[PDB]
């Protein structure tokens, strides 16, 4: 541990993406410290998915040996590579997230989950030739962005927010006013402090009926400007978001290699996160080794999933976590199971 | 205004002596408010809970922009008039506060935050020269008394706590069953608290009027204060080098005198005065070296009693304090009283 000052987690079984989201989650300090106030006191330990996910984050902030995860994947119920193969990583972290909010109810912690990770965004139908405008608001705690023809980022977010023409066969049911032209968008309202950003990197192809995986390049900023995608900017504070992970995939199938790249501080320090084996990297080994490979060699080593967090909300989101964030009941709690086990 | 600092003022009501400035030396320490935040207030009433007041005093300390009253917190503590602080010491006042919100803590998240931030150990002994007898009492305290008079500064202070004082003539100590004997009597640190709260002695009883007088002499303290020497055994892992964060001063010779603080909240070397209402930006000498006291050749302005804040624990202490570090809860009950009031 002390070559970093971080500790890994076992490689136990094939659960994919799990370790790369479980330090991603650690490592969002007011997430963590919201997870040791939950009150866990009643709660029977091999089923209570919060005491596990604070078992974790208790020894991956204390234990210097690698960390186990048995307790909880068997609390959450995905024990087999199936599950992990017929889920995106963004709905183990929304099985998690869920969990953990729920359990904050009514406490002084409670609403941590949607104050970190939720934005709002609209969409709209809009006829063209009649009066007729349909919008609904709508939560997000993710955004997939596709990648498929796209250079970067922003031309990623420019397709994600771009008008989409309703004609010819596609016409939009308006109801009392028939089939019409239309066009279709969506905006976003707000971005939130923590943004988890999935990459489309797996497409339907129909050739063999069965996804393939997208090896193209596609490049993301260490520094992300936002504010030209919100439908009105605030001079007081601009959507400038900093990079804080990048979770990678090696290979084109759920048997490749998953690994995180994480600057936990968010000064720029980078580490990677291989199970077991956390080693002090390069800011390129993090970022643009992970952009994919260009048509030319003749590469399937790339990130799936970057977070962000807004420059203005770092400081909040990073605050240092000290032992003294623990509850002595909690503490006390899990020292014990530790006796327990080592007899 | 609060622009001027970011910093916001108490309101002088009456003569409540020395309370505005502990209020604030409080509020400034910031592990402790944050604890204060998360108290189960729920069920007390505003105008006879202790420890609801003082979530009131510091939301109201945090949040507003006018200067900040105290009848509430007054009242609930019954020191309604100038007698009641008269006849009182400032850490008398700091037991009562203190003792009402960790009773308060008790089964909760942050249980125990008072010990942690506020309470050391010492041993007091008695020892027999010409037989084999010793008396040993361990003690925690929360706060020092140093004596000022003929001591040029604290370090002359601690040698003198520490000092072994001979027991024989005809102060010789009861030893029981040993009879009368010659001893020697003394005090050893074993832990000195991450937050250091240190009263001078700056009040003696004169025989020559029968009563109290003021002692104005020149007392020199330090911004930075090693203690190691007078740990019974030091620490190679934590030095118990001190930061100081808090000059508590008075002027005049007299309870109708002027009582002001000095401090630097964030523990960076920028120091403020805390005047009542005005709070203004001072230099470093105006918050240390001229709260020394007169050297006789010429001053009843000084120190009465420092806060210092251990080296290794400044970090945690002083961690910034944000509006998502008060129950959503607790601002809808503060917010409500605020609207009663306003119409
Ligand atoms: C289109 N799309 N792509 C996505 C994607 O990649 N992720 C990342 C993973 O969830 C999935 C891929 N792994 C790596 C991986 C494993 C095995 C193969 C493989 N096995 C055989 O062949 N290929 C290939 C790969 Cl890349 C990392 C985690 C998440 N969401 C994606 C979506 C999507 C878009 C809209 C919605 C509705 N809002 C729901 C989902
Ligand atoms: C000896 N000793 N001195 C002390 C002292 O100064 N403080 C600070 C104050 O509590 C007291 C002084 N005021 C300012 C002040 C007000 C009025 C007059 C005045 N008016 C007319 O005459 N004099 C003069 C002044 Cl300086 C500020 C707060 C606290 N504890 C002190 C002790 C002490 C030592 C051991 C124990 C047992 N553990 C208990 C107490």
């Amino acid at each position: 541990k002390k070559h970093t000052g971080y500790v890994g987690l076992k490689n136990q079984g094939a659960t994919c993406y799990m370790n790369s989201l479980l330090q991603t989650l650690f490592f969002t300090n007011q997430l963590r410290k919201a997870v040791y106030m939950m009150p866990t006191e009643g709660d029977d330990s091999s089923k209570s998915v919060p005491l596990a996910l604070q078992r974790v984050f208790y020894e991956l902030q204390h234990s210097d040996k690698p960390v186990g995860t048995k307790k909880l994947t068997k609390s959450f119920g995905w024990e087999t590579l199936d599950s992990f193969m017929q889920h995106d990583v963004q709905e183990l972290c929304r099985v998690l997230l869920d969990n953990v909010e729920n359990k904050m109810k009514g406490t002084c912690v409670e609403g941590t989950i949607p104050k970190l990770f939720r934005g709002k965004m609209v969409s709209y139908i809009q006829c063209k030739e009649v009066d007729y405008r349909s919008d609904r608001r709508e939560d997000y705690y993710d955004i997939q962005l596709s990648i498929k023809g796209k250079k970067n980022i922003f031309e990623s977010f420019v397709d994600y927010v771009a008008v989409e023409q309703l004609d010819g066969d596609n016409k939009y049911d308006a109801g009392e006013h028939g089939l019409q032209e239309a066009e279709k968008g969506v905006k976003f309202l707000t971005l939130p402090p923590v943004l988890h950003l999935q990459l489309m990197r797996f497409m339907y192809d129909p050739q063999t009926d069965q996804n393939i995986k997208i090896n193209d390049r596609f490049e993301f900023p260490e520094q992300l400007p936002l504010d030209e995608f919100l439908q009105k900017t605030d001079p007081k504070d601009p959507a400038n978001y900093i990079l804080h992970a990048v979770l990678v995939h090696s290979g084109d199938n759920h048997g490749g290699h998953y690994v995180v790249y994480l600057n936990p501080k968010g000064d720029g320090k980078w580490c990677k996160f291989d199970d077991d084996v956390v080693s002090r990297c390069t800011k390129e080994e993090a970022i643009e080794h992970n952009y994919g490979g260009h048509d030319d060699d003749l590469h399937c080593t790339n990130a799936y999933m970057l977070v962000y967090i807004r420059e203005s909300k770092l400081s909040e989101v990073l605050q240092a976590v000290t032992d003294h964030d623990i509850p002595q009941q909690l503490v006390e709690r899990l020292q014990e199971e530790k006796r327990i086990e080592a007899q």
